[PDB]
């Protein structure tokens, strides 16, 4: 199983700081065909992020659209991230979910746009505070909703956003692993067996340089979703935990 | 003041047609300082079409929270950054199917304006609500959400969208002239006499070379925010009537 680290820069950075942030990550040594490394820019910066990046590292779009072309503004759509070279997409992200309301129905239809037109799809799913000893109970109802539509389990990759840890609460890698093995286990009673072993499942929690190891190295983790940690130059430490 | 003749592209578009499409653009010979034109692309297109375009196309994004934690979303502060020089705010599909209110309308362009962005506003009533004789109703509650934030009435621009010529029913230039007039006039009452001849109000219904003369030359239509007919050639068409 091919581990899978991505940035997620979400709302953030200029035209000097991704200059700056891309160059230090160019400079770290690592093999692309052993290790997926994905940054995540914003739409506008894509363009700008794919020239300085070495070809080792993947890109992709942190949003796309649930429709297809036509007369749909301000959305990108899946043919245009086809048309574009765009290998990766993140689908379902809490912030998209809490703050533009993006429903499980949202999540299935744009990770139907997504496969039909040859693009990859990070989906990410979690449960609150509230809900966890229900945490179970709702990452079986958020990954049902969409995972009979996985036809190829190399091009889609599950990411565990604890939103459970802007709370207080801090999660440990033991309670990373054990919710991961429970996603593993409603991929295989899906999906089946030898498809729940190939798909990627990450860890899209609080992950810094300290942290990684002690997270990379459990059973069922197989990469992260890293969001302020991936802004910085020591993001590279994150990167070499996976190798 | 100056005619501005927008193309909203919508979800539109390929690497090649934008090629071909903005070479036709380049190819019309007019005068930027007397008519601005604008292209509205995909954020993703957005590096791709400015660069394509000759000086005397202005260029702008579909859609508009600061710098943060907004997984998908592009600041006015990044928009700034790249130079962007205008936004489209409460397009009539982003109200629909993002259910984007009057307060995110209003809230856009407080940060639009304090990024020194320049904006172009769309409303308009629908079938039912114009049916109920709430034409002047509706325009007058979307126009007050944002009206008062104009600060130089060159660098904010408003789009009257006919939804309910959007439908069945086809309207005509004397239907669309009699809006727009009100429209002027509650600015007038709201913003005073010379900033109501200094706005512009675009006609943001169906606009394309069959009806784009009779729409032009009506007293306060003052250009268009254009669909479909903006991913042809024959778009200059559509700017010579301005001209
Ligand atoms: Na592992
Ligand atoms: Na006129």
């Amino acid at each position: 199983r091919k581990y899978f680290v991505a940035a997620n820069w979400k709302c953030n950075g200029t035209l000097e700081s991704i200059k700056s942030l891309t160059n230090s990550f160019n400079n770290l040594d690592f093999d692309p065909s052993k290790l997926d490394v994905v940054v995540f820019p914003v739409s506008v910066h894509y363009d700008h992020t794919r020239k300085l990046l070495q070809s080792k590292f993947s890109t992709g779009i942190e949003n796309v659209s649930k429709f297809g072309n036509g007369s749909y503004t301000g959305e990108v759509s899946a043919e245009i991230a086809k048309d574009l070279n765009i290998e990766y997409v993140i689908i379902g992200h809490f912030e998209r979910r809490k703050y533009f309301h993006e429903t499980d129905e949202d999540v299935r239809e744009k990770l139907q746009a997504s496969l039909k037109n040859n693009l990859k799809a990070v989906v990410c799913f979690g449960e609150s505070l509230e809900q966890r000893n229900k945490t179970i109970e709702v990452i079986t109802k958020q990954v049902k909703a969409f995972v009979d539509l996985i036809d190829n389990f190399d091009n889609v990759i599950l990411v565990y956003e604890p939103l459970w840890a802007g709370t207080g609460k801090t999660a440990t890698p033991e309670q990373a692993q054990l919710v991961h093995k429970e996603i593993r286990k409603i991929v295989k009673d899906t999906c089946g067996e030898k498809q729940a072993n190939q798909i990627r499942i990450l860890y899209g929690g609080s992950v810094n340089t300290e942290n990684c190891s002690s997270l990379i190295q459990q059973e069922d983790i197989d990469g992260f979703l890293v969001g302020n940690a991936s802004l910085k130059e020591s993001f590279v430490d994150i990167i070499k935990s996976a190798m």
